[PDB]
């Protein structure tokens, strides 16, 4: 018997979603690279979550530190399309520029990568997808990436970097899809 951490995937929550991971949530490693995968629970429906989730013009609506985002005019969200996020000043990123990858409404799956602008997560490439979960019914959210591990930096730190700004951003989402409830 042993100790994870609550990003980490409970027992009955690895076996629902296993394939889910298995599709999804892995990368290729080996050769400077790092990934990771969190996991969050939410007491809300999938389909409250996911429509937040989904929206890849407005990130801020959950996601912290970001001072801003702008997409483009003639900007359809749609497969290919871009944004420039823009973070709070004083921290150690100033912008991204982020494509989306991945949008599909039926099975609830998105990912971006980024490509890139004035930070030090090198080809990034984050996935992200929602569950639903039965017993009263809850939602789990499982974000994972893939990114290059920078020169002089461990692959211990720069996971424990992007783990806590997706961290923080889930307990965000979790907080406002929750808000409401019924
Ligand atoms: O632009 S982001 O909103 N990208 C979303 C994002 C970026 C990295 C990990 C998880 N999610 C963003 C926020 C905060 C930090 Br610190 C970032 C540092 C580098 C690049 C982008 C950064
Ligand atoms: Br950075």
């Amino acid at each position: 018997h042993h100790q994870t951490m609550p990003s980490d995937l409970t027992q009955d929550e690895f076996t629902q979603l296993s394939q889910s991971i298995a599709e999804f949530h892995t990368y290729q490693l080996g050769n400077g690279r790092c990934s990771s995968l969190l996991a969050q629970r939410i007491h809300a429906p999938p389909e409250t979550v996911w429509s937040v989730v989904r929206r890849f013009d407005r990130p801020q609506i959950y996601k912290h530190f970001i001072k801003s985002c702008n997409v483009s005019e003639d900007f359809e969200m749609r497969v290919g399309c871009t944004r420039d996020v823009n973070v709070i000043s004083g921290l150690p990123a100033n912008t991204s520029r982020e494509r989306l990858d991945l949008l599909d409404d039926d099975r609830r799956v998105t990912g971006f990568s980024i490509t890139g602008g004035e930070h030090r997560l090198r080809n990034y490439k984050s996935v992200t997808t929602v569950h639903r979960f039965e017993k009263r019914i809850w939602t789990v959210v499982l974000e994972s990436y893939v990114v290059d591990v920078p020169e002089g930096n461990s692959e211990e730190d720069t996971r424990l970097f992007a783990d806590t700004v997706i961290r923080l951003n889930l307990q965000k989402l979790a907080s406002i899809t929750e808000a409401m409830n019924r």
